[PDB]
C-alpha cells in the first residue's frame, strides 16, 4: 500500500488517546454564554455566525453544525483540540449545544476576514506569495501533528487582510493519518479534489492537500478561477487530463494497480501535457514568473508521491523574499 513520504508514523509514536477521536467525552460549556451577532457564512455541513460572549464582551466565531453522526462532530473537535493554538490554525475556544434541540455550536476566536471573490482579484504578486507561505506554515504543522485537512480551498482560508492574519479553518473534514488506512475518497470540493480521490486511490495521505493548494495557487497567479472547472466527480478527472495530459495519469494507475471506470475511460479520452506557459495572459502576466511556473508544476502531479511537501514548498525559490523578509525579526 502507500505510505506518506513524511510525518508517516506520528499517530503510531503518540498514545491511543490522541488520535482515538470516537471515545472523546465532549465537556460541553455554556451555551447561554454566547450570543449570534450576524452570519458570516453558510456551508453543506453548518452555518457560521459573528458572535459575542456576553460575560466578557469579546467577539467570537459561532459556528452552528447542522445534524451529523456524534462521531463526526468528535472527529472536528479532537482534531481542533490537538491543534489549538498551532500556526494559522482556527482557535476553537469552547463547545456548547441547546438543550432543546441538542443541535451544538463550535465557539472560535474571530477572525475578520475578506471573502475571496473579492480579495482574490485584487491580490498582487507579493501577497500571494506571502499568503500562500502563511497557509503552507498551517499545512506543515498540521501535518507534522499526523493531520490531514481534506478540504483545503479559497473558502475555508480566513484571510484578515488589513492585519495581514491567515487561518486555516473548517476542520470538519478533516481526518487523523494512519499508514495503510483506506480513507473514504468523499472528500474535499469537487474543484480541488486530487486525482487520487477521482481514480478510487484510498490509500492516500498529506499530499492530498498539496494538491488543492496547487488548484488554489494556480486560479490566483492565473486569476482563473476555479482552476480546473469540473462539473461532476468525472468531469472533474476530465478537466485535470486535459491540461496535465494522459500519459502520466496512465503511468500512475498503472502504478498503483488502478483501472478507470469504463464511463470514466471514455470521458477522459488521450491529451498532450498542456505548457503552463498557456495560461498566462496579459490581464495575469505580472503575477506569472518561472519561479510560480516552478512550483505550481511540483505541486500539480498525478502521483502523489511526486508532490511537494509543505516543507519542500517553503524552501522554493518562489518565496525567497517572503522568507528574508520573515528572517528579518
Ligand atoms: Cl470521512
Ligand atoms: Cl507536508
Amino acid at each position: 500500500m502507500s505510505k506518506a513520504r513524511v510525518y508517516t508514523e506520528v499517530n503510531v509514536i503518540r498514545p491511543k488517546d490522541y488520535w482515538d477521536y470516537e471515545s472523546l467525552i465532549v465537556q460541553w460549556g455554556e451555551q447561554d454564554d454566547y450570543e449570534v451577532v450576524r452570519k458570516v457564512g453558510r456551508g453543506k455541513y453548518s452555518e457560521v455566525f459573528e458572535g459575542i460572549n456576553v460575560n466578557s464582551k469579546e467577539k467570537c466565531i459561532i459556528k452552528i453544525l447542522k445534524p451529523v453522526k456524534k462521531k463526526k462532530i468528535r472527529r472536528e473537535i479532537k482534531i481542533l483540540q490537538n491543534l489549538c493554538g498551532g500556526p494559522n490554525i482556527v482557535k476553537l475556544l469552547d463547545v456548547v449545544r441547546d438543550q432543546h434541540s441538542k443541535t451544538p455550536s463550535l465557539i472560535f476566536e474571530y477572525v475578520n476576514s475578506t471573502d475571496f471573490k473579492v480579495l482574490y482579484p485584487t491580490l498582487t504578486d507579493y501577497d500571494i506569495r506571502y499568503y500562500i507561505y502563511e497557509l503552507l506554515k498551517a499545512l506543515d504543522f498540521c501535518h507534522s501533528q499526523g493531520i490531514m485537512h481534506r478540504d483545503v480551498k479559497p473558502h475555508n482560508v480566513m484571510i484578515d487582510h488589513e492585519l495581514r492574519k491567515l487561518r486555516l479553518i473548517d476542520w470538519g473534514l478533516a481526518e487523523f493519518y494512519h499508514p495503510g488506512k483506506e480513507y473514504n475518497v468523499r472528500v474535499a470540493s469537487r474543484y480541488f479534489k486530487g486525482p487520487e480521490l477521482l481514480v478510487d486511490l484510498q490509500d492516500y495521505d498529506y499530499s492530498l492537500d498539496m494538491w488543492s493548494l496547487g488548484c488554489m495557487f494556480a486560479g490566483m497567479i492565473f486569476r482563473k478561477e476555479p482552476f480546473f472547472y469540473g462539473h461532476d466527480n468525472q468531469d472533474q478527472l476530465v478537466k485535470i487530463a486535459k491540461v496535465l495530459g494522459t500519459d502520466e495519469l496512465n503511468a500512475y494507475l498503472n502504478k498503483y494497480q488502478l483501472e478507470l471506470d469504463p464511463q470514466l475511460e471514455a470521458l477522459v479520452g488521450r491529451h498532450s501535457r498542456k505548457p503552463w506557459s498557456k495560461f498566462i495572459n496579459a490581464d495575469n502576466q505580472h503575477l506569472v514568473s518561472p519561479e510560480a511556473i516552478d512550483f505550481l508544476d511540483k505541486l500539480l502531479r498525478y502521483d502523489h508521491q511526486d508532490r511537494l511537501t509543505a516543507k519542500e514548498a517553503m524552501a522554493h525559490a518562489y518565496f525567497a523574499q517572503v522568507r528574508a523578509a520573515e528572517t528579518s525579526r
